[PDB]
């Protein structure tokens, strides 16, 4: 539970600035032709090995977030822009530092958003800070851990993991009562695999 | 730990066992990370639909496949001299793993990466590949301990860890070095 604050109260932070864009689009797909996918999100494998989302961090001694922001998508040459129109959320992160987290979102279409994975594979960033898009699975499977519960056992950046939480809530692509479901699921079995 | 068995061995085994064959990819990497640490070499791996980190691949039914044949289909040309290894997987059930490994050109890896979001497993079975990171940073987390510490089909990440050491691309001891710096990761994020 990062505390939220407006994008205000960010501007007046000694603090560094980072800038992630997460970018979705309604999935009408049915996997194994009976399981509804219902929304696809966008997410990468980092450098350091950790799942994250497009961005990094923004110096705004030199950029203002918006462009600092489309400097390290990592995104390629699709055409991708984002805008203060995109602004979501600024979070304040539990780290040792002192950063504030903020999160850009847009909904594509679905040949939008795999038109991104297409550009991305040719990033000028592509194996070098970003070593692979993925999908996030935002289903569950009969096991009750395939899908979501599995990739949220995955190894995150801490924030991003917050945010893609948030995220799911505050755009209505998941109630909360689903998010809460897959979360304890994920954390039941990291702590069953470390035993 | 997962029993190994030979090659002759496990395609003596009878019609109760079922034969999967994945695939490891891999390219010597030039490359130096922010120009300070070497990237050695980059292996693919890739998100499945069911939120696990695993190798392309899967089962391949001898009745009509050779696991040559069956492989290249699932993967599409990868041949006998690509394998490396057989193993028995954990029960539930009965499941004899193959190991296939191919090197490279970085181009030849880029091109497999760049036809990968084309196939038609993309978006359904397949949810994206990654580059495996190799190296570790200086806070000996960064890199291959926190990709260890992700989550695997347990088959996939016992065969990348094998697979890199018969291989010869990474010291045996380096790979426990990561694997017991992920568990420590692993451990203090759950508290």
């Amino acid at each position: 539970e990062l505390k939220q604050i407006s994008r205000e109260e960010a501007m007046r932070l000694g603090w560094s600035h980072s800038c992630h864009a997460m970018l979705y689009a309604a999935n009408p797909g049915q996997l194994f032709g009976r399981i509804p996918m219902r929304f696809s999100v966008l997410m990468q494998m980092r450098f350091d090995g950790l799942l994250g989302f497009p961005g990094g961090f923004v110096d705004r001694r030199f950029w203002s977030l918006e462009d600092g922001l489309n400097r390290v998508l990592g995104l390629g040459l699709g055409g991708l822009r984002l805008t203060e129109a995109d602004y979501l959320s600024s979070h304040l992160t539990e780290g040792p530092h002192r950063v504030v987290a903020h999160l850009y979102a847009r909904q594509l279409t679905l040949e939008q958003l795999h038109a991104v994975e297409i550009s991305a594979v040719h990033s000028r960033d592509h194996g070098l800070e970003v070593l692979g898009l993925v999908r996030v699975p935002l289903y569950t499977q009969k096991d009750r851990v395939g899908g979501f519960p599995n990739f949220l056992s995955n190894a995150f950046v801490s924030t991003a993991k917050y945010q893609l939480l948030f995220a799911l809530k505050v755009l209505n692509m998941m109630p909360s009562e689903k998010l809460a479901e897959a979360l304890a699921s994920a954390t039941e079995k990291q702590k069953k695999a470390l035993e």
